[PDB]
């Protein structure tokens, strides 16, 4: 029993999805941005697709179409995600240690993308 297609209630938006095999971080400003996924493509999303929230909770997706808590994350472990989205495009920082936190990432990725 659950009343929306949401990843986890305990995930505090914004969030950062990093799909299996791909590298493009999926910034998601809020729960609307996630609903805009299944609204527009009920596809993708492997058991393995990883989510991270603003509180550095990692999650992994299961075949039970839920997200399980897959440990908290170090300050550098956010950088381990964004390492993909940056390297797949061509970016390597612009002052400070790439990104302070998830807030800063969602600010960055907007102004990057084409």
């Amino acid at each position: 029993m659950g009343a929306g297609q949401t990843p986890h209630p305990q995930l505090i938006w914004p969030a950062l999805l990093k799909q299996q095999g791909c590298n493009e971080l999926l910034p998601l400003r809020t729960n609307d941005d996630w609903q805009r996924f299944c609204a527009d493509s009920k596809h993708l999303l492997q058991y393995g697709d990883k989510l991270v929230d603003s509180n550095f909770h990692c999650f992994v997706l299961e075949e039970d179409a839920h997200w399980h808590p897959a440990a908290p994350l170090p300050p550098e472990g956010l950088n381990d995600l964004i390492r993909a989205h940056c390297a797949t495009l061509g970016h390597c920082c612009t002052s400070k240690m790439h990104l302070h936190s998830v807030m800063d990432a969602i600010d960055f990725l907007n102004a990057l993308e084409g």
